[PDB]
């Protein structure tokens, strides 16, 4: 492309974010390690704020806590759309940009 998937993955994880009921918002919020509390608009900003102004995307090289990072958001995402109807993919990125190669985190040893 022309090195603009920034506004792809904000627009895509929030147009699905808030398209998915608040069970969305609460598996990325808890995998973040935020509290019970946070209403849907909360959450809502939570999440757009971690992949905007957490980004991260030159503060990379954890693997290990990546669990609060747009890999995860987009994961429990996608999942959801694939079991919400399926489709053919919200086509939040496909790994058709950079990263391949810090993917397939571990299971938190058991």
């Amino acid at each position: 492309g022309s090195h603009m998937a920034s506004a792809d993955l904000v627009s895509s994880c929030k147009d699905k974010l808030a398209y998915f009921r608040i069970k969305e918002l609460k598996d990325i919020l808890n995998q973040l390690g935020l509290p019970k509390q946070g209403k849907k608009q909360d959450l809502i900003d939570r999440v757009l704020a971690l992949l905007t102004d957490e980004q991260g995307q030159r503060h990379h090289g954890w693997g290990r806590k990546n669990s609060l990072t747009k890999e995860a958001v987009a994961k429990i995402v996608d999942d959801t759309y694939r079991k919400m109807q399926i489709q053919c993919a919200p086509d939040l990125a496909t790994r058709s940009h950079s990263g391949s190669d810090f993917s397939f985190r571990p299971i938190e040893e058991a």
